[PDB]
Order: structure tokens, then sequence, then C-alpha cells
């Protein structure tokens, strides 16, 4: 059983170096989710995240749990968890995303003045999961394996 699960969490704002933190972030991502088969996005904007995993149920389950614990976010919101028609993150073992001009236009248009994903509902994924789908990635300059980050 292949699942999709959302969520929007605040960034640590007590953790002064945002850079390294992403940095660290997309570094352990792309090394366990490549592993682990899996798959998905990761949007930063406004000191908070939005998060879609894609994969089995399982690991999927286990690695959001993990999640809920790291230091560098808190107010974790659960959006949704669903059986997937299609692996729409398939190219990525997790794409990074910042704010782009699409994305503030679509918070704008719906009455948003701040672009953090914590103001999302279930129903905005449609359009919100479509233009992290399209925007090009952020790229970060991240150190070629998680190893190279500890000891
Ligand atoms: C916003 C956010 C997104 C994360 N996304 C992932 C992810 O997709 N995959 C991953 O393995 N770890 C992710 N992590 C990191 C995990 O929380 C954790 O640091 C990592 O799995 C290492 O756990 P360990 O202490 O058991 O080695 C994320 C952390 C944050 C704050």
């Amino acid at each position: 059983m292949n699942v999709r699960l959302c969520y929007a969490s605040q960034r640590n704002e007590k953790n002064e170096d945002l850079l390294q933190d992403l940095r660290d972030i997309l570094t352990e991502a792309r090394d366990f989710n490549d592993l682990n088969g899996i798959c998905g996005v990761l949007y930063y904007a406004d000191n908070a995240f939005f998060q879609c995993l894609e994969g089995e149920q399982e690991v999927v389950e286990r690695l959001f749990e993990k999640i809920q614990k790291d230091q560098r976010h808190y107010n974790i919101k659960w959006l949704c968890t669903y059986s997937i028609d299609e692996h729409s993150f398939q190219r990525w073992s997790m794409k990074y995303v910042q704010r782009n001009t699409n994305i503030e236009t679509f918070f704008l248009n719906m009455g948003e003045n701040t672009f953090n994903p914590l103001l999302l509902n279930q129903q905005n994924l449609k359009f919100f999961l479509n233009e992290l789908l399209i925007a090009e990635q952020t790229k970060m300059n991240t150190v070629k394996k998680v190893g190279m980050v500890n000891r």
C-alpha cells in the first residue's frame, strides 16, 4: 500500500543557523529516503515547512513518527494520509522548493498575506502539490552523503 502523507510545521526559531539546518535536513532526507524507497517534496518559507512523503505505508508512517521528534521544527499539523494513484514526486528522494511568484500568487489570491503553509487546508493541496511539482527545485549545495555531517 503506497501512500502520500502531508504535514506542515513551524521552523524552530531558536536555531539561528537556518542555512545549516536546511542543508542538514536535505542531506539526511535524501540519503534515508533513497535507501528506504521514499520520495517527496519539502517547501520552506516564512519560518515554516510543508512536506509530502510518498512510499510504502509502514515506512512513511515510521519516518513521520521520527520527523515529529526533530528539534528543528515544532507545532506539527498533520494534513492527510491517502493511498497514492500516481507517484507524483518519484523524480526526487526529497525535492526542495522555496517561495516563488506562482506560490505567492496562490496564497494572495485566496486572501493570505503570509506564505506559511500552516494556513493551508486539505482542499488547497490540489493546487499546492501541483505548484510544488512544477516549481524549479531550489539548489542548496548539500554535502554528497549523510556520513559527511557526523562523527
Ligand atoms: C522538516 C523536516 C523534514 C525532514 N524530512 C526528512 C525526510 O524526508 N527523510 C528523512 O530521513 N529525514 C527527514 N528529516 C530528518 C529526521 O527528522 C531525522 O533527523 C533523521 O531521520 C535522522 O534521525 P536519527 O537521529 O534517527 O539518525 C526531516 C527533518 C525535518 C525538520
